[PDB]
Formats: C-alpha cells, structure tokens, sequence
C-alpha cells in the first residue's frame, strides 16, 4: 500500500523523535534496538497509536549478517524500504593522549562502520525499488571538530564522507543520501548546571538549545517527495552555532 | 490573522513558483517585480485562488527608498511581514577580459546590493514582531565559481555572508536567515540542445534538471516553524552537483 | 627579473607581504590611496633589499587609475608576475544603522578593486604565459559577523570571484588563490579582546608576517598546482 | 638537530616528502609495512642529502609497533619534530560489492593508524613544547567518490580527526593540518582517465613533489600560525 521506514537506535532520544516523527507523516516504521527491548516496544506502541504499523527489532549494527536479518526482516514485513535513518551512534570521550584502544574500536565499529552496514545491506532493495532516501546522524562536531572527542568526530566527519559517497552511486537509481547535522540539542542538558549551559549558550546565536523534534523535522522533510532533488548535502540544525 | 510573505521577483520562474508555493501553506503573498507589471498582475491571481491575500507591488531592490516604500506597503496591507524571500537577480555573463565595468556594477547592485536592501529594510518590522524568516536566493556556482561568470558569482558567493552575517545579527531576536542555493533547474534548458542537455546531465549524479518546485519547496520549510532552529546555513538543491 | 604589485601596501598587511616579495627577490610596486609618505617609505625598505620598487597611486575602485597603475608597473619592470589584491575597508554598524555610503564605499574598494585589478592586469599575465595572484579575504568571510554585513559580503564575494577567475585563467599558466588571515595584531584597536584570544586555539594573535608567508609561498614556483584556494590562517579559530 | 618520521616513505607520495624534508634539512626515518628494500633505497638517496636517515618497519594499523617505532626515532634522533601520516591504501568496490574485509583493512591502515601515531608521537611533541603533524587527505575526502566509501570515509574522517587533535594540542606549541591530493601522477594506473583530465582546470596531473612541497611548508616556522586546515592540491578540480 503506503511506504514503510527503518530507524536505527529509535528506543530513545533523538531516534524516537524521529521514528514518532515517520509515523505522523504516515510510515509504518521499524525500530531497531541494541538492548533496550521494552523501550523499543515501548516506542512501536506510541507508533501504533499513531494509526500506522510497527515492530521492534533487535541487532547490533556494528555487525553485518545481523544487519543482514533486520533488512531482510523489515522488508519481509512490510514489503520494501522506503526510508532508513542511521541514528544509532555511542560516544567513548577522551583526550587522545588518554583514549584507550577499545575506545577507539568501538565508536568507529557502530558509528561509522554501522552506517557503512546498514547503507550496504539495504541497497539491493532501494535499487530494487529504483527509489528510496537514506538519511544519516552527523553531529556538529563533525565539521568543527572537538577536544575530547577525536574518536567520535572522525566518525561523525567519516559519516559525512560516507554520505556523498553513497549519494554518488545511488543517485542515478532514484536513491538520496543525506545527513543532519545536530547542534547542542536538549537530553541529558537536564541535569547540567547553571554555568555550564551559560557557557554553551553563548556559542548558540539563537541563545536557547535545539529539541529531538527540530532534528525529527529535518529528516522527515529529506526523506519527503518534497526534497527529492537534495542529495549528498549535510544539514546543520544548530542554531547558528556553526555556518 | 494569520502569516503573510514577500517575495522579490516573483513575476515568473523560481520566484513565481516560490510564491505560489507559500499560499499552499497558506501566507499572504506580495509579488514584487521591476518591470514586468502584467506578468506579476497574473501570479498575484494565481495567489488569490488559492483563497488567501495578495497584490504586486513595484520596486527596483537596487535602490534604497524603493525598497523602504516597499515594505513599508506590505506591512500597511498585510500587519506583518512574516517571510521575506529575496529571488530577485540577473546575470551579465562575460568572461573576465570582456566584462563591461556596467556588466559588473549592474550584476552587484541587483544581487548583492538588492538583498542587503532587502534585508535592512525588513528588519525594524521583524526585530518589531520578535518573529521571522529571511530566505536567500543564491546558486551552485555561488560555492564553485564558473568560468564567465565572475560577476555573478561574486554576488552568489556574497549573498552567502550576507546570510551568515545577518543570521548572526538577528538570531537572538526570533529571526533566522538562510539560503538555498539550486543547480541546474529546467527555466529557457528548453531550447538547449541534446548534446549541450547531456553535457550538463552528466554533471548531476541524479541524471535529471531540477524543477521550479524543488526550490519552492525547499524555502517553505525554510519559512515554515519546522524549521526554525535552523539559521545562517545554505541547502544546496542540484541533484548532488556540489556536495 | 620577477616582479610583484601589492595593493595598500603602505602599511599593515600589504606593507609586511611587501616586504618578504621582496625577501624573496621581487621587484615590488607599492600602491596607495592617500598615504604618499608612509608608502614612499615602505618604497626605501624595499629598495635597502636589493629588489627594485617605486610607489603608485591610484584607487583600487577606479578602472581607469587601475589600467594606469597595471600600465606603469609594466613600464618600470617589464613584466607582472605576481598580484596582491590586499587593499580594504571597513565600515561597521548594524544592520539597523548602517548607511547606503558605509554599503557602496565598502564593496567598491574591497569587491569592485579586486574585480578592477584581476582584469587589467590579466592581459600582461596571459602574454607571459604565468602568474599568481593572491586575495586577501577574511575569516569572517567564511563565518559571517554582526555588525559587518558589508565587509563580511565584500570578503565572501572575493572568494567567490578568485574561484571564478582560477577557472578561467587556469589553462594558461595563472593560479588564482586567496588568503584568510584570522585576528592579526595589525590596527591596534587595551579592551575586552581577550574574548576574542579565547576564540583562537594557538592562543595567541597572528601577526602580519604569518600572512606574508603564506602570500608568498602561494606565489612561489612551490604552489604551482594550487588554485582556486582559500587558505585559512587564524590559528585553529576556524577549521 | 630537526626531525621528521614520515609513514609510507618507501614509494610514490611518502617517498617524496620524505625527500623534500631531507632537502631541507631533517633526518629522516622511513617506514614501511612490507618493502624494506625498496625503503632502504630511499633512506640511501636521503642520506646523500647530508642528513641522518634510517628504516623503521611497522604496521600502523598496531598500536604496539607504532610505540615501537616513536621510541626507536627518538632514540636515533633525539627528537621528533615532524609527523607525517602518509601510510594508506584501498580497496575498491561498488557498495553491492564491497567485502567486509575490504572495508576492516582500509579503516584500519586508513584512520586508525593515523589516529596511533598521532597518539603516540603526541608525549614526545608535548616535552619540546613544538611539533607539526600533517596528514594525508584526498579531494574524495571532501567531494565523495562511487567505488571508494571506504576510502573517502576514511579520508574525511582523517580530517575530522585533524581537526580535534589540532584543537587538542594547539596551546602547547603543536600544529596539526592535512594535505589533500587530487589526482597526482604516482600509481600509473593508457585508459580513459583523460577524462579526470577534463576535471581539472590547470589541465595537467599534478606530481609528487607538488605535495611534498605543501608539507614542507606546513612543516616550516613559516606555517606556525595555520592548524586545523586542510589545503587542497589539485589543480582547481575541486575550489
Ligand atoms: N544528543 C545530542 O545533543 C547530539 C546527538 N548527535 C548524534 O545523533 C544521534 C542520536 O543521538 P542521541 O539521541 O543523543 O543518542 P542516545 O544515546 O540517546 O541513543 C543511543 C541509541 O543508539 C543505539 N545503539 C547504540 N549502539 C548500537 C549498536 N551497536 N547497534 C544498534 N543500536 C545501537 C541505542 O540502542 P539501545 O537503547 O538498545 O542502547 C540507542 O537507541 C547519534 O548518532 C549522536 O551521535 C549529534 C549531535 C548532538
Ligand atoms: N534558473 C536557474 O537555473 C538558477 C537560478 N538561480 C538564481 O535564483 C534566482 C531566480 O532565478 P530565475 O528564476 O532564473 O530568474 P528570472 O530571470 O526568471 O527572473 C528575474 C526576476 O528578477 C526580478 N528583478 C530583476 N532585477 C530586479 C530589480 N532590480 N528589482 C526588482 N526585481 C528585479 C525580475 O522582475 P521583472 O519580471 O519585473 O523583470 C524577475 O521577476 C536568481 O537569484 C538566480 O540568480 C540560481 C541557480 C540556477
Ligand atoms: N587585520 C585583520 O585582523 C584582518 C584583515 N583582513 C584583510 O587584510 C587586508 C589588509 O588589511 P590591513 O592591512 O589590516 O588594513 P589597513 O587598514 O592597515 O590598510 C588598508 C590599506 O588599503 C589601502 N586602501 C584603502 N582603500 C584603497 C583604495 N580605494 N585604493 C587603493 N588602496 C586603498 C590603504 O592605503 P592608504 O594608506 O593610502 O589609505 C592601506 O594601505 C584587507 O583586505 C583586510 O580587510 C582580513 C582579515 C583580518
Ligand atoms: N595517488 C593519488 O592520486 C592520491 C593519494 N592520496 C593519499 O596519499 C597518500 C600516499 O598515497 P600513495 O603514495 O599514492 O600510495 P602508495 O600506494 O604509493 O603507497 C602506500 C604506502 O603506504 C605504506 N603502507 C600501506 N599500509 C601500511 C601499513 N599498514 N603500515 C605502514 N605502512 C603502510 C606502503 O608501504 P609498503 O610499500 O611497505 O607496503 C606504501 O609506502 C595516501 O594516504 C593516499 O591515500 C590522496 C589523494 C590522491
């Protein structure tokens, strides 16, 4: 019938909004999980009542036959892929000269190798299709870079790279690939204080923070009829913080 | 009531088509134009069955006062000025050695000029309202360059830090500033040859000219509150032309 | 037997690049607005060099007093090899307040010279076969400022047109290049401006020969296959 | 009394910047992966240069034996004032196609050896106060390319990772910038790739030395000010 989506690390956060955000605008939508199993569900319910299908699905998309299963899985379900977002992303904070090797690994093993595996295995369905948008979490760092973070920012850079690279072979095929880039959004920011958000707020020309929704937005928007023309552009939602 | 716009060069191609666009989503549009009073006259009924509020309004955005009289009658028609679109533009092609010191000063007093115009003259109303979006016109060769162009593309490239510039001014005051910046988009492309068509395409990863309506689409999201934590960026819509 | 022309060269950034061409073994034409003196003696640190040099007016916004100044640089040296579009303004306000003057003055000397210069001295440079020249833009060009809307176009828009005469003049021997100097000491303007040193990694302010070194590699037969650039030197303050 | 490791050094771009740093006056050590002959070649015409030189086998992709390698150059020199993380290979394919193995191994050599010497060179720049990383990028980097989302991922990755050491290390002395080759002569690769000739305004495949004379300079007192950029090299093909 109607088109059919795939958010990955949709049980909280930003992945949530946006999955939450896909079912307002009419997909049905798979929300892939790590561990948080009764989140997820949590989630695909909130989906439901949105009047449209859902299901959660576990796998860990560092790893690629896992990835293989949840495409297959999806599309065995819902019969094609019209939408998929790589959401899913850790951070492991150091300064280089204290970042230990497992710190290194495992942010670039889910944050970018992840979205280079989701990417692969579902292309033969989006060319099947000879349709498609694939939209990827970037990060503000990811342009200006960070100290503190050299494992995450290579990722989230690599990310960026790896979006005009799919961009290019997909394009003649009805297929766009995308990335948000988010800036400082409200999550955690719940617990910080005072002179801390001060300190943040200052690099924000729009002086307040982002919210899960104006990221949701964004996406929803690339992956719409309406952006069909948009391929291999970053997009900063950030408040000025970066230009 | 509800949210009105103003578009320069609105009389036809992008401009036309962005208008129309904004009374989809249900603003009342002013169509500026310089010279083209019938064409103009046309689009502002186009606007009218749509069932919301328009009129043309004349002005040369090169010139000051004009500019100042101009938003001055959108405010007393409309109570705001809620979206300005600055689209407004002409090319004066030659290569550098044949350029024409009034191929240059002309190009710069339109495209460059014309939107600072635009922009400062918009302002006291929407500092006023606490509240608005400025979009910006500019173009793929405004990040690239192109051989014969030189003026033109100075203006592109300028427009860009105008964007930047203002979005810096006015953030913390509810405005955000933007630009969106199209490739190759099917406007005369219907005269060109085959061999010169196919020599473009093969410059576009999508294989395909971009619509009038792409453009549109993108700067009503642009205008539109899904989006309003975005500011002082450029999208750029060329089918991944320029990533 | 190579020389060089270096717009606002009387002082600052010019002055410094001026200096290290010449370093370098340039001839170098010092151009002006008002400041006879100071260039003339910018013209003596140069010549105590070993290099050739004398001092030219003309207002880089005038096409004809540029055509004039391209004319005598060619008379006096033989050749031009290297251009240094460094001449600039600025006139800050806020949108709010900024006058047409502050809007026109500003993109005439800092766009339209730029665009004056590069064309009358192309000709002398394709009957050479070779050439450089360089840009002075801004990183504000790059991140936008308040309170600069002229300036900030002005810088971007140079960008945007070394691109675009790289492009045209690339097949015939000509890199066309810009430099983005970041907080420079030069113009010494005591204040609240360790905020602006908190912006910058390195922690220090750039100095007018950081600038002239980049300026002159990027005219040196070692920046041959670069064109079209933007080099930022501002430490780290943008990336 | 100045020193340079450079990865790679044992052919092509490597090779080359490993000579233009002897030329101008570092020691040099050479590493390779697998071709000691061909590197002990280049450690000998770097040592007709007049300076010191000696090959130094390890796997960047190995934390263990790039730890190895920073404390025997420390060792042989003394020092170690510049890094120069060249090592890189590919591994083509269509996305359809790409083997996983194919992608582990580029990131691996691509960016995680990167990130170990960067990180383990990083006490030793730290104790001089002073230091030049410069890393090799590619214009697939910033632009993308089909067959390589390995390698453009990698290569836009190691300039994220420029970026954050440049951040990191900027107040203790160290500069940390990348160089991005376009399409240079080394790996002749007769076919249709007068096609990428079209692609590139200068009109000609840029060389070796073009690159290695970036680095250099990077490298020299004379770029102290510039960390965290990414120059391009590439002939205008991508502004
Ligand atoms: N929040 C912010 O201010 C900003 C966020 N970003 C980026 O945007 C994206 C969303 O971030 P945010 O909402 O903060 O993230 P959260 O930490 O809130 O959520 C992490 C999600 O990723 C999933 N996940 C982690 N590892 C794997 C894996 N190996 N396989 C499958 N799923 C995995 C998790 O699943 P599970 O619940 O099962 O653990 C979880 O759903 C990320 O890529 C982030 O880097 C960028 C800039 C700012
Ligand atoms: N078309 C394309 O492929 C691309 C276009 N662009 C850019 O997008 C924008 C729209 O372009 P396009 O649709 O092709 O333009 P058109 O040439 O079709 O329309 C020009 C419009 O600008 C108005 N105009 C020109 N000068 C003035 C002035 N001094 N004062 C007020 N209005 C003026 C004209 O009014 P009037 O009718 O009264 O003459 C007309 O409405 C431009 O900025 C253009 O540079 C960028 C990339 C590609
Ligand atoms: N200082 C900084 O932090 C930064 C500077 N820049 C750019 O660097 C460049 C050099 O700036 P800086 O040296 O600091 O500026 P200065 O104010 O020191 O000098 C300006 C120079 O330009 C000349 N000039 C001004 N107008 C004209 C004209 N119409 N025709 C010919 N010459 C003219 C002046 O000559 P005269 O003495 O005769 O009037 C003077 O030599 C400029 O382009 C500037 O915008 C960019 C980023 C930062
Ligand atoms: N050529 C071009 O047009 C472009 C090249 N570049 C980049 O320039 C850099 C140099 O490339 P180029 O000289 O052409 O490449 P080459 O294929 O000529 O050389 C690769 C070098 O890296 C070494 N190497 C490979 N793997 C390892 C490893 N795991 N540990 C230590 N050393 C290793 C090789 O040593 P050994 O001989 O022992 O195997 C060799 O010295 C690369 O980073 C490349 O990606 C960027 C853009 C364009």
């Amino acid at each position: 019938m109607t088109k059919s989506a795939l958010v990955t690390g949709a049980s909280r956060g930003i992945g949530r909004s946006i999955a939450l955000q896909l079912a307002e605008e009419g997909y049905n939508v798979a929300v892939n999980y790590a561990g948080s199993k009764e989140k997820a569900e949590a989630v695909v319910e909130e989906i439901k009542a949105k009047g449209v299908d859902s299901f959660a699905i576990q796998a860990n998309v560092a790893d690629a036959d896992e990835v293989k299963a949840m495409i297959k899985e999806v599309v065995s379900q819902f019969g094609s892929l019209d939408v998929l977002v790589n959401n899913a992303g850790i951070t492991r904070d150091n300064l280089l000269m204290r970042m230990k090797e497992q710190e290194w690994d495992d942010v670039i093993d889910t944050n970018l190798k992840g979205v280079f595996n989701c990417i692969q295995k579902a292309t033969p369905q989006m060319l099947r299709q000879r349709s498609g948008a694939i939209i990827n979490l970037s990060s503000v760092v990811g342009a200006v870079g960070n100290p503190g973070q050299a494992n995450y920012v290579a990722t989230k850079a690599g990310v960026i790279g790896l979006t005009k690279s799919a961009a290019r072979e997909l394009a003649s095929r009805g297929i766009t690939v995308n990335a948000v880039a988010p800036g400082f959004i409200v999550s955690d920011t719940d617990a910080l204080s005072d002179e801390l958000k001060e300190q943040m707020l200052t690099q924000i020309p729009l002086a307040r923070f982002g919210q899960d929704t104006d990221i949701a937005n964004t996406v929803a928007f690339l992956a719409s009829d309406k952006a069909k023309y948009i391929t291999g552009q970053t997009i900063h939602v950030n408040g000025g913080m970066y230009m």
